[PDB]
């Protein structure tokens, strides 16, 4: 199968929409700084920069047992995490079904079963007893509000929970509540972002991470800032968090460019957006998150069958349903190694009912390549504006999500991207000043270890969030 001329042509065409040039990269970087400075600067920029509470940097020294809570959609997991002191820890966890009569929710039966989870956790652990009470880190995946580390008042449930009366309420001190009853030995002193943690953990074991990024069906970005940089906490910060303080901060930058300045955004991301639930939301985020990756293909396809090119005497009756084409199309599209594309093949004829020639197939593998290239071209924006922001010329950028971790040559993708933008010579990804590696759990470890840092402080009498609090 060679490319007929007005295939190629349309191939051509593709490039020139979905290609994100260097100089082009470097545009968006610059909008981004910008960007996360007006979220620092004021609540409610379109990037909210929410302080994490985390004011000190892990040194890799810490020893010592803590516990994480990762309370999740019909999964509790409890992990026990023990700190080596050098950069090192061992891990242990369980995890329990949450029962389905009290996701339906009543606040206190809630906690009484993860308490007597925790419960069954730390007697299965330390059958002997534990000498000092174990301190907790609390990764809680809900719209929430803190003024302190130790503390979330919950916006709203999600995910099939509707308990009353724990919205509008902090949770910790609710949970906090069923420990003590049941006799357990922990305090809870964190609750966290999963993404926070992602950042925490693998600074702890590797002193060069400078940020932790999750890129999969969602995106997020956390790195740590200085309290002089953070105009909004003027006024607002007890006397032990000073100036030269740093802070961790939870990004949630998927709203960048909702304004729609600076993103190249082709007709086929206007019409996912104008379709999308929130119209003119999340910007950034349609255009890196895995989630859009196979409805960018799907549009692309659709029109060019309806202008002649492609698909001609075949049923898209499936092909024109929103949402039919997942992520994994376009991963195992790229994934395909047969030099006629029986992978591609296989995916069109059986899950959409379309008989594709050879030549099509090499425009649809072509497209998924554009598309995830420029997911990971547009996602290291957010990576080079953190590293410029704060002047960091190297840095070990710790990476988890789906996306990430399962889209094929995803690491690549982004590495050539970063080295474009730039345009080091430097042969090999490894030896990049600035380079994505696989992060450590954020949501489990991550926790445990902020439960760690947020001890130091409170052991200390030092202040953990806004004055008064």
């Amino acid at each position: 199968a060679d490319v007929p001329a007005n295939l190629m042509e349309q191939i051509h065409g593709l490039e020139t929409l979905f290609t994100v040039s260097s100089e082009k990269m470097r545009s968006i970087v610059k909008h981004f700084i910008s960007e996360l400075d007006k979220g620092l600067s004021k609540k409610g920029g379109n990037i909210p920069m929410i302080p994490g509470w985390v004011v000190e940097y892990p040194t890799g020294k810490e020893t010592g047992d803590f516990l994480a809570l990762d309370l999740g959609g019909t999964n509790l997991r409890v992990v026990l995490v023990k700190l080596g002191g050098n950069h090192d820890f061992d891990t242990t966890q369980n995890k329990y079904r949450l029962p389905d009569h009290l996701r339906t929710g009543t606040s206190e039966q809630l906690w009484s079963f993860i308490a007597k989870c925790l419960k069954e956790f730390v007697d299965e652990w330390y059958p002997d007893g534990v000498s000092e009470p174990l301190p907790l880190g609390f990764t809680f995946s809900y719209p929430a509000s803190q003024k302190k580390i130790n503390s979330g008042v919950l916006q709203r449930w999600t995910k099939g929970f509707d308990i009353e009366g724990v919205e509008g309420h902090d949770v910790v001190p609710m949970l906090q509540e069923q420990i003590e009853k049941l006799n357990i030995p922990i305090n809870v002193v964190a609750l966290i972002n999963d993404t926070t943690g992602t950042l925490v953990a693998s600074l702890y074991t590797d002193p060069q991470t400078k940020m932790g990024i999750i890129i999969g069906t969602g995106v997020n970005g956390a790195y740590y800032d200085v309290v002089s940089g953070i105009e909004k906490l003027e006024g607002l910060l007890p006397e032990d968090i000073g100036p030269d303080s740093p802070m961790a901060i939870n990004c949630e930058y998927g709203s960048f460019d909702n304004e729609h300045l600076v993103l190249p955004r082709t007709k086929y991301d206007v019409i996912i957006d104008e379709e999308s639930p929130r119209p003119g939301q999340q910007a950034f985020e349609k255009m890196t998150s895995g989630y859009y990756l196979g409805e960018i293909m799907r549009l692309v396809l659709l029109d060019l069958y309806d202008s002649g090119f492609i698909f001609k005497d075949q049923d898209i009756s499936k092909l024109k349903e929103a949402y039919v084409m997942d992520t994994s199309y376009p991963s195992k599209i790229e994934d395909d190694p047969f030099e006629n594309l029986e992978d591609t093949d296989d995916l069109f004829k059986t899950n959409l009912n379309i008989e594709t020639t050879v030549v099509e197939r090499k425009l649809i593998r072509k497209l998924a390549e554009l598309v995830g290239t420029r997911a990971a071209r547009l996602t290291v924006c957010g990576v080079s504006a953190i590293c410029d922001k704060r002047g960091y010329k190297t840095a070990h950028i710790a990476a988890d999500g789906s996306v990430f971790n399962r889209y094929p040559g995803y690491k690549e993708k982004a590495a050539q991207a970063l080295k474009d933008i730039y345009n080091w010579d430097v042969e090999k990804m490894e030896d990049h000043p600035i380079q994505l590696v696989a992060a450590e759990d954020g949501s489990g470890v991550g926790a445990a270890i902020i439960a760690c840092l947020t001890q130091k402080r409170l052991a200390a009498g030092k202040s953990v969030g806004i004055k008064g609090e």
